[PDB]
Formats: C-alpha cells, sequence, structure tokens
C-alpha cells in the first residue's frame, strides 16, 4: 500500500531527506548524471531500458542523457516538496509510477537505484543513515509499481 | 533551431520570467491546477487528449489531475532554472518535447497554453509584458515541435 509506505516517512526520516537533499539537490546536472552513470555501471542489465537515450557510456557528453538526468532530479525535488502533505506526495508518486509501468519497470528493478543513491550520498559524506532514509522514499514509489 | 530560440532570450526577458515565477511558482498545486482547468474551459477540444486523467471537471479533487498539474509546474521550474545556460535549457526542452510529440501535440496546439498562462499571470497582477515573456519561453518548446 502506497499509503502505508508514505506513513513510514516519520519526522526523523523527513528531516534526513531534507538535510541531504539540500546538498545533493544543489547540483542537479552533476549529481543527476552521476546517479545514472552509476546505475549503468553497477547494473549493466538495465541499460536496455534506456535505448531512447542512445550511447549512455558518453555520460555528460550525451545531450539526451543530460536532459533526462536533470529532469530526474526535479522528480526528486517534487517528492521532497510534497513531504508535508501525504495526499499530494501519493498523487505525484503515482504519476511517476505510471511512467515506469509503461516502460515495464518492476518494483524490484526500480529498487536497483538504492545502490547508486547510497554511492552518490557517500561521495558527499552522507552515510548509511541517509542512504536508509532515501530507501524509504524509494519504497513509496515501489509500492505503486 | 531550438538553440537559436533559447539563445535569443534576453536579460530583460529572463528577469521578467524569474520575477513572475517567484510568485506563480510559489503555489504549484494551486496554480498548476488553475492552469489546466483554464485550458479545459477555454479550449474544450483538448479535453480528449487527457483521457488518462479521468474526469478533469473534478478539479483539485481528481488525484490524477492534481499529480499531473503539480508535475507540470516542475517542468516549468526546470526551464526557469536553466535560463542562463542555453545548452542545458535546450536538452531539457527537447526531453519534454518528445513527451508531447508522442502524444501527437503540434507546435500550434502547444501554443494554446499561452491563453491560460496569461490569465493565471493576470490573477496575480502580472500584465502583458509578463505574458509576452512567457510566450517567448513557450516558443522555445514550439521550436522543438
Ligand atoms: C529515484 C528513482 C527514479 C526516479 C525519481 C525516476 C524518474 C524518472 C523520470 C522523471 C523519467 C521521465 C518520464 C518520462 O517523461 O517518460 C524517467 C524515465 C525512465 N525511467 Fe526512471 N526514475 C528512477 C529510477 C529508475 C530505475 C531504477 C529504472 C530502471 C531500472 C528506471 C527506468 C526508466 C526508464 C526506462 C525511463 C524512460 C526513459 C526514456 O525512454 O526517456 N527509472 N524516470
Ligand atoms: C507550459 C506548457 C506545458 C508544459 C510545461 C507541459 C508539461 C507536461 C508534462 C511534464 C507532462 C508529463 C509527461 C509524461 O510524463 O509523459 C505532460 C503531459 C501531457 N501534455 Fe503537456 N505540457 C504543456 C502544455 C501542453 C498543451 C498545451 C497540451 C495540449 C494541447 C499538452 C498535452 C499533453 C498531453 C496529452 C500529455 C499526456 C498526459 C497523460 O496522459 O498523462 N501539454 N505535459
Amino acid at each position: 500500500s502506497v499509503y502505508d509506505a508514505a506513513a513510514q516517512l516519520t519526522a526523523d526520516v523527513k528531516k534526513d531527506l531534507r538535510d541531504s537533499w539540500k546538498v545533493i539537490g544543489s547540483d542537479k546536472k552533476g549529481n543527476g548524471v552521476a546517479l545514472m552513470t552509476t546505475l549503468f555501471a553497477d547494473n549493466q542489465e538495465t541499460i536496455g531500458y534506456f535505448k531512447r537515450l542512445g550511447d549512455v557510456s558518453q555520460g555528460m557528453a550525451n545531450d539526451k542523457l543530460r536532459g533526462h538526468s536533470i529532469t530526474l532530479m526535479y522528480a526528486l525535488q517534487n517528492f521532497i516538496d510534497q513531504l508535508d502533505n501525504p495526499d499530494d506526495l501519493v498523487c505525484v508518486v503515482e504519476k511517476f509510477a505510471v511512467n515506469h509501468i509503461t516502460k515495464k519497470i518492476s518494483a524490484a528493478e526500480f529498487g536497483k537505484i538504492n545502490g547508486p543513491i547510497k554511492k552518490v550520498l557517500a561521495s558527499k559524506n552522507f552515510g548509511d543513515k541517509y542512504a536508509n532514509a532515501w530507501a524509504k522514499l524509494v519504497a513509496v514509489v515501489q509500492a505503486a509499481l
């Protein structure tokens, strides 16, 4: 239940999400591409889903990948801004869930983003505490897939 | 090209876009839904394109419409944040252009959003000068359609 999952975002979890987002969200292009390249490097079996982006190994040089990556960061910005109201968080999460359901992305595969998030956070000195907080947010999307 | 349309956005235009967005972008749920409902009221012929959202006459109560509207405002947030780097603005604009091209939305049809934007801007007392500035930003997207 996406609603029960949203209920797991306690005061402490929301605080850690906001605090870390303040840093990671400051460079959407840089960290956005970092997230995607890490996903492709650690889970090569997911590259096939991104055929529209062309050669993803080009990273920042790939205009389609850069556009996609920046936009992805605004989806996270959206989630963070909706933390105050569970009803609004759920409706935006379901909107993005549909985008992935159409691309045939399951809850299990969506969860493969946790590894990359932990790595990007770690490179900014945010440890497991923050990685686990973000895993709870990702879990809300997984509940809608 | 799209680059040309973006590179032509002057300092004065960017100033008006940012100043007005500070206001209309401050209430994404409220102004986002207002934009969509106004589009449906003045351009009823577009209602059919949004069948995935269900009964759009339900307004704010429609969770699918609310989720869509909030997300639309983040696409605008994206554009506004990329104003000073045409290269980044272009790649994000082309990304969203693809979303509409797949939905069979022509450049002329995309331009129908100018009416709703002008009305929402006016509701906050931003006049024709601001409506003209936004029309120039919409024109960047039209260059990709
Ligand atoms: C933090 C997690 C993630 C977020 C917030 C996110 C966000 C997004 C956004 C905003 C889009 C654009 C939707 C559109 O306009 O069609 C997108 C597209 C896509 N996402 Fe994700 N995504 C995430 C994780 C993943 C993962 C882990 C996979 C795959 C294992 C995945 C697969 C896809 C695919 C295949 C597309 C379509 C790309 C294209 O053809 O343009 N996403 N995602
Ligand atoms: C300020 C201008 C506009 C912006 C920034 C914008 C933004 C968006 C965004 C972000 C999406 C979601 C993309 C996706 O996840 O697939 C979307 C979907 C869509 N847009 Fe727009 N849009 C604008 C104007 C228009 C206009 C004027 C029309 C119609 C004449 C239109 C028709 C559509 C349609 C049919 C969809 C698909 C909705 C669905 O089935 O989920 N858009 N738009």
